[PDB]
């Protein structure tokens, strides 16, 4: 007879100018400027967002497959990383004396609210491609559809890289921020109150913490095999050199594990990863071995070889089939979207592994190819845009990548001209390179000016 | 780069952002005094949240008012957005109700509001908590830390049942989740800290075995005194207080600027947990006798004997050797507004039970207090209500005392989890500032009066 008096539901609404105000205001935190170095010493709680470039982001403009290589995504993967580990503790391995104002800005109300805001936005960016990659369901034909779940692409880019070790370190890095902080998004579903399932997920978290004992926890196992290669294992020391495609696998179980919509996604995510992990970890023992001898230390991936035998079933027949029987086969299609979803990422992640590793291989030829190419330029074979660009002694570009091909030119000067990790270029007067769409890398002005000139080329094979 | 420009949220704004979360559906009242199975529907009361001032924070003599427990309701719906429920039945039929609560709108909107709700719950202790710290001098401090206020709420009742099983209730969020606040301080990559917190944490999770799981054995409890399992099920009775108390950790846990706090908070707790559970063992064998299973105390009893010393030696010693004695404060300042919230947790707890034992004392009060009004005595604003059969007012409180007048019709007028008057026509009760309380209208229409007395002893 009359109107409610509760107040209209107004719906969450975050989109356009507004939006990109509220990605700048998260981001401009100064703890996620650039560094002035190639490496985070020790400091967990600085993270680079290179926020310069976000105000110049689309981010209604959600990317299909074939463009989730380009810049925009790997800053958004960025952004939700540091998002998602805001909920994570860290502390320096050198202690907390010193960095105490960093730890503040990083576990503040105010970078909390603000990524927060932002995640929906974020999460439809960096995921809704999975939406057109990936019905009803029966009990009977998900147990057919899971009973039916080679060199492979990282052992094939690895083994015949120009240089081994520096490949297999490369590929170490990128699993940092999931192995050091191992089992922390599973951790996210223990959390609450349900049935039985609960308890048989926590014996798994249970095993990744190597039972409450720090020597036996696979964190610390992996600090070991990176420490046995020449590498550090402080969080996250090696930013700059993650992938987009390697953000993008870790925080998806970050997204899973937050979002408890999800959670039967999460369900059907881990039944396949356990069981996937004892082939993965018996070739990555293998790979290691053949590539640094008998002084890497494998434990870290033989430990699961021997566990994740048990897991695997613990996750159908303990967690999977009694959730089935609680909550009706309503849930499979979602069981199911886990499993599918995931292994799309993993088809990602070998595309752009495989292409980065060939790209810091093949750098002393794409120096030598910056002749013909500025060339086809001069001589008009592509109509290139150009910028010049002047740069004073240790003006460090963050690593980032471009959406088409680039032919960095030197005028004067010199350059480091990074291409990954340990894979680098002196780049002289009248010297350059042709820079690969959706390849990472960054530069540092080694002289006390640089001028030189990027020239976007889109497709460097016109210019030959 | 952009200037960066300060996270900011206040007056107008922050109401409208506080009204736009709880609007969503599943906060709305319910019809019925209980949630039947559902632990996605949370009453928030959101047709109050528009007119309370969220930009002044109460101090400590007022953090019983209504707009904390508005606030309180509000904080445990945000912080429960990271916890997995199912209902107990099965997710069958609720599927809307979990979409609901578990949906990128619901969490952002509840985000956002978190630090200003948060300043309004806990900014008191800034006043009520009090510099440099040595190992030395917190070895001492911690060396340092009669019926208690619970045994003497219950053993002290007009009905030790009811008072019992009101008790029992308060602790609901708390232990059928049991550790979750705990565990979102073991996600992450810190030192051999980290793992022995998760020691702890897998001896409340009984390891990995349900019917050992310390939640489960509560859920034992609760069934042996002939209550339900079911979160939120007494939602409605849940305490400003006991809200409180839960809120604090999962406050403590989700802001890990405050670990230092949860550090502190983990050694006391953890320690007083063993004295806790023999006086409650006790206690709910004399009020109950046989019938009442009480297993999930006397695990306790002798299992923190060592989470306490695990505490002190391998969680406190490490951190202060590793980070330094700036950690001390905070360590100090988790275990003293703890022992803060306690405090005020028993004096709401033990007001509660005294006001729903006194409901026969109060309804003849009404009528000498309404005789004060005919006088002169006092003069207090009257509010005139005409309610349909079935508009049941979902628990809350007023922050003066008011006098329930009915003058036609038939209300049900709660107090408490089994405590509850008929209210008749020219008959009414004089309801205490403070005190959690609701009603229902038993008659096709009800028309009664509300007045605003202030102190009810002044019509006297
Ligand atoms: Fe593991
Ligand atoms: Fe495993
Ligand atoms: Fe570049
Ligand atoms: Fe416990
Ligand atoms: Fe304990
Ligand atoms: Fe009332």
């Amino acid at each position: 007879s009359h109107m409610s008096h509760v107040p209209p539901h107004v719906p969450f609404e975050l989109s356009g100018a507004e939006l990109r105000d509220a990605i700048v205001q998260y981001a401009t935190n100064p703890i996620y400027h650039d560094n002035l170095d190639w490496l985070n010493h020790d400091n967990p709680y600085r993270r680079q967002l290179r926020p310069q470039v976000l105000p110049h982001l689309d981010y209604d403009k959600v990317p299909g497959r074939e463009n989730i290589l380009n810049y925009a995504s790997l800053a958004v993967q960025r952004l939700l990383t540091s998002v998602y580990e805001a909920d994570l503790v860290f502390f320096p391995k050198s202690g907390l004396k010193g960095k105490e104002e960093d730890f503040r800005a990083f576990y503040s109300p105010a970078n909390r609210a603000l990524g927060e805001r932002i995640r929906p936005a974020l999460e439809r960016y960096a995921f809704g491609f999975l939406d057109d990659e990936v019905g009803t369901w029966t009990a009977q034909s998900l147990d057919a559809y899971l009973d039916s779940l080679e060199q492979s692409p990282v052992e094939k880019a690895i083994l015949g890289s120009a240089d081994r070790e520096r490949a297999a370190r490369m590929w170490l890095v990128q699993f940092a921020p999931d192995f050091l902080s191992e089992a922390s998004p599973m951790m996210r579903n223990v959390l609450g109150y349900y049935g039985p399932a609960q308890s048989e997920w926590f014996k798994v978290v249970i095993d990744e913490y190597g039972y409450g004992v720090h020597d036996t926890k696979h964190s610390t196992l992996f600090e070991r095999t990176l420490e046995s290669v020449g590498l550090e294992s402080d969080l996250h020391r090696y930013w700059q050199y993650y992938l987009n495609s390697s953000l993008l696998l870790n925080n998806y179980f970050h997204y899973l594990g937050k979002n408890h919509e999800l959670f039967f996604r999460y369900v059907g995510a881990l039944y396949y990863t356990e069981s996937s992990l004892v082939d993965f970890c018996r070739r990555a023992d293998h790979l290691l071995r053949e590539v640094f001898g008998d002084t890497v230390d494998t434990t870290y991936f033989t430990e699961h070889i021997h566990i994740d035998q048990h897991h695997g079933r613990m996750a159908r027949e303990k967690i999977i089939k009694p959730l089935v029987e609680a909550h009706g086969d309503g849930i499979i299609p979602e069981i199911v979207r886990g499993i599918e979803e995931y292994r799309v990422l993993l088809e990602i992640g070998d595309f752009d592994f495989s292409e980065q590793i060939a790209w810091m291989d093949a750098q002393p030829e794409l120096k030598k190819l910056h002749d013909p190419v500025f060339e086809g330029l001069k001589q008009g074979k592509v109509d290139a845009p150009v910028a010049h660009l002047v740069e004073p002694r240790g003006e460090l570009s963050n690593t980032h990548c471009h959406d088409g091909d680039e032919l960095c030119h030197i005028v004067s000067g010199t350059m480091r001209f990074e291409s990954g990790l340990g894979s680098s270029l002196t780049l002289q007067a009248g010297e350059g390179v042709v820079i690969k769409r959706n390849r990472l890398h960054g530069a540092n002005i080694e002289s006390d000016e640089c001028v030189y000139e990027i020239h976007s080329v889109g497709d460097y094979r016109k210019c030959l």
